């Protein structure tokens, strides 16, 4: 529960959406690894660093509108997917 | 170019108020400056890590940015601390 984990991350996201910086920072720390793994499956490993950060830049942009209609991980990986879709080419 | 400094400071101010697109744009706008400064207080090899780590702290502090100085100075002040820690 692990899903206990998802819960924190969602919480971080919700606080970050309300303008809490230190929560945005921790959110990115908590999820960076997941985004990197996901992103590298869907292209290469050489791509992933660059795709990972693009994902976070969009995340940073969209987070003010995250309201937990889904878990923050799902929301974040949906963005990761758009970033990968764009990148081809 | 001072006008460029003004945009960056204006981005920082709007990001401090909870604007995510401002924060994103600010990071895009300053990433290169942070990397060069950091590459260079240490080395090209560690610059990526230190650039992240600067931005992570930047994200966490930005809500208390109020323009007592330019955002570029504020941000490079964070970068210093980051490099200082990396060599302690």
């Amino acid at each position: 529960a692990t899903a206990s984990d998802d819960e924190a991350v969602t919480a971080l996201a919700l606080s970050a959406a309300k303008g809490n910086g230190r929560a945005l920072e921790a959110f990115i720390k908590a999820t960076q690894q997941d985004v990197w793994r996901f992103v590298a499956y869907l292209s290469d490993v050489g791509s992933a660093d660059d795709l990972t950060q693009e994902t976070f830049l969009r995340a940073i942009g969209a987070i003010p509108r995250f309201s937990a209609r889904s878990s923050a991980r799902t929301w974040l990986l949906a963005i990761a997917r758009h970033v990968v879709a764009d990148h081809i080419r």
